[PDB]
């Protein structure tokens, strides 16, 4: 319900009733080498359950509240990294990117935790990339404050591969759809080889998303990709 | 006015009141060597003035008349090829592939001109690709009749690069935007290079569309592309 979701999300944003979940992202050659943990937002509904980002993000956007989540989540993430030595990754939404106020606030916050710059990567989903202009300032600002930037769910937008060279990303997360059952339909290899060849040529490591299978894993590994992540390595779970 | 166009096209379509224009498609490494000529449709209006396909095609679509153009153009093109020995290229519209009747008529026509098979390439623009099934049903069909198929305005669907080898297409015409001012905007090279790497591996020659500039030509040529077309080599003109 537009107003069930509306009361719930507004209250949740205000009391900061969001939980941090994590999923390990690991080296392809060694699934015991942890590259970072990808932070996932979980919503606490009063009638019990933990609700996944996938279920609530759609409404956050419909209400234009996404930037609030972003702020909340970044403050929480930075806070919680004080407890360990692990590298983390977290999304930024197009909404934050579009509001100069929100975006400044974010830089404000990063400047306050400059110590953590080398342990937190910020991520944008392909489906909400801003202009290459915006991406360029974004990385300049971030690099100055010691933080790295990455892109994810790539790439329907593969034609921008060369634009990315000038951005010095930490890595590129490939949409899992491009590796789904790859071991089973070698059809999909040509495209992956292309990304892998191009990206390697500008020193940008590739991470394969949503790997569900040993078969999928063994081909990704073999084609020479750097990282993997997915249900093969477990459900997203609270800090451990 | 939407009204004026309805009557013009229906009338001109009925009267077969169209002119074939041509634009040469030429080797990247020798712009004097003509790979083939692309047939361009030109509407004659009431005063004998020509209207380019670019302007009138959107209306054939709205009025659902593209299959009419297709049949009329195909017949004329097959007719005029009898007067020379040059190779030609001609678009089929999605509307035809989707109309089983129109499509069989197209096959009946082709079948009636087996002898021209090796000199006529049919083209589908990327914007109007049918589903993979239709593409392959179409490829086996033309093949048995001697005719070959190609794709144009390509680049946005590079992720389908793996599905292309089983088609034995004649060539891939790369959409001009991936080429535009490539000599200034060198961001564009990595994508092109990637397309050319995959195209080499499936033995599918590339042709760059709408090349306007010696700088573009020079870059395209250096990257190994087979062919080029565009205003650099002159405007579209009647056979003469
Ligand atoms: N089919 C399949 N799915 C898998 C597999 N492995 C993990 N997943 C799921 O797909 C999403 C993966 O995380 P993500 O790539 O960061 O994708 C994320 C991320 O891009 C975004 N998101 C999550 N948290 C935040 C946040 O705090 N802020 C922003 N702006 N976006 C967020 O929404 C997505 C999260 O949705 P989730 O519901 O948490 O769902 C997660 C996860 O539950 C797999 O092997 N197969
Ligand atoms: N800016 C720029 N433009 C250039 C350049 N070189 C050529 N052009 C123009 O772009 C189009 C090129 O032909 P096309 O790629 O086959 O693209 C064609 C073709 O796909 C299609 N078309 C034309 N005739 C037919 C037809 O008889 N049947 C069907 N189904 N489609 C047709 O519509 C397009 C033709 O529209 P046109 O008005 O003829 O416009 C032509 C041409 O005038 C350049 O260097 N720069």
């Amino acid at each position: 319900d537009h107003h069930a979701w509306h009361r719930l999300l507004d209250q949740a944003l205000n009391q900061r009733r969001f939980e941090l979940f994590f999923q390990p992202v690991v080296a392809a050659q060694d699934t015991q080498l942890v590259l970072h943990y990808k932070v996932l937002s979980r919503l606490l509904d009063e009638q019990g359950q933990t609700i996944p980002a996938g279920r609530f993000l759609p409404w956050l956007e419909r209400f234009g509240w996404t930037a609030r989540l972003d702020r909340l989540m970044l403050e929480r993430v930075l806070e919680q990294m004080a407890g360990h030595e692990e590298s983390l990754a977290l999304n930024l939404s197009s909404a934050t990117l579009a509001d100069p106020q929100a975006l400044n606030k974010v830089f404000e916050i990063l400047r306050a935790h400059s110590n953590l710059g080398a342990r937190l990567t910020l991520e944008i989903g392909e489906e909400q990339l801003p202009e290459q202009a915006v991406l360029e300032q974004l990385t300049r600002r971030l690099r100055e404050l010691g933080f790295s930037l990455s892109l994810q769910r790539f790439g329907g937008r593969f034609s921008m591969i060369g634009n990315l060279a000038r951005l010095g990303l930490a890595y590129l997360k490939i949409d899992g759809s491009y590796i789904r059952a790859i071991d089973q339909e070698s059809d999909k290899r040509l495209f992956i080889e292309a990304i892998q060849r191009a990206a390697h040529s500008i020193d940008l490591p590739l991470i394969a998303e949503r790997v569900e299978t040993e078969g999928e894993l063994s081909v990704i590994r073999e084609m020479g990709l750097y990282g993997v992540q997915g249900q093969l390595f477990g459900e997203p779970k609270p800090w451990g």
